[PDB]
């Protein structure tokens, strides 16, 4: 059979309970089912080949369901993936975002939690830079980054835990923050390996704190620095005395040896603004 459309019309005629009769003399349901899981598969495939991508992505959840109800727990999940990938990579984030979401109830609930994390990332990542739900975006970030700890793969779950630390300072939960990145600095010193970029860390814990008008413990946070953090020192100062303008240079001029992010453009307004409101009241 080759088209998609019997396929899939004949994927439910069979991925039925059977029962009289029939269940007396057919072998087994999941047998079934899975007969119907392969079918809504030869479909969704043929789909893909033909890009019709959304048909494919609509396919495989259909297969998927199949295959659970066939009871192969993780021969769906694995499918969920294919389901994904296409409704993914055709630009469906929000059906895109159901299918991870299962393969991830499937992988956590089956115990496989290295590769839950894997896709509790990427579902983060999706939520994040498309959905834009950075609410949700910033839950998977540190339930994902958390599973990488137990793994002991530490590499990975500060990956996650920046993509988390960096998203809060935007939600405004400076200090909040500012702690993740604490805690990034201490359980990334134990690896000299990490050294280089603990810099950045330094420097963002500080500007998360002056954001939230502490000065101190950006002043104190600097001097930990010592155990960029050359440019937070000209900012604790320019804040330290009102100046929306030696502060609003300091970055023009940071500017230049290394052009300020997207990240730090955002942190930064905040505090020259938290500036001007000191001045004008």
């Amino acid at each position: 059979i080759s088209d998609p459309v019997e396929l899939l019309k004949r994927a439910e005629k069979k991925g039925v309970p059977s029962s009289g009769f029939m269940k007396l003399f057919s072998g087994s349901d999941s047998y079934k089912f899975e007969e119907a899981a392969d079918l809504c598969v030869q479909a969704a495939t043929i789909y893909r080949l033909r890009k019709e991508l959304n048909l494919a992505g609509d396919s495989f959840l259909k297969a998927a369901d199949y295959q659970k109800k066939a009871g192969n727990e993780d021969e769906a999940g694995n499918t969920y993936v294919e389901a994904y990938k296409c409704f993914k990579s055709g630009g469906n984030s929000v059906n895109a975002v159901d299918s991870l979401e299962n393969a991830i109830q499937i992988f956590t609930h089956r115990g496989q939690f290295r590769r839950g994390a894997n896709f509790k990332f990427e579902l983060g990542e999706i939520l994040e830079n498309d959905l834009h739900d950075y609410a949700k975006a910033i839950d998977c970030y540190e339930l994902a980054g958390e599973w990488y700890a137990q793994d002991q793969s530490v590499a990975l779950s500060n990956k996650c835990f920046i993509k988390c630390a960096d998203l809060k300072a935007l939600d405004g939960q400076y200090i909040e923050a500012s702690d993740i990145y604490s805690k990034l600095i201490k359980s990334s010193m134990g690896n000299r390996l990490s050294q280089w970029s603990l810099k950045d860390y330094f420097l963002k814990k500080g500007l998360c704190q002056l954001a939230a008008t502490d000065a101190v413990a950006a002043a104190r946070t600097l001097q930990e620095g010592q155990s960029e953090s050359n440019f937070l020192k000209s900012l604790i100062d320019a804040v330290n005395e009102g100046d929306s303008e030696q502060l609003s240079e300091h970055c023009k001029e940071f500017d230049n040896f290394m052009r300020l992010d997207k990240w730090k453009i955002t942190i930064l307004n905040k505090i020259k603004e938290s500036i001007q409101q000191q001045e004008d009241d």
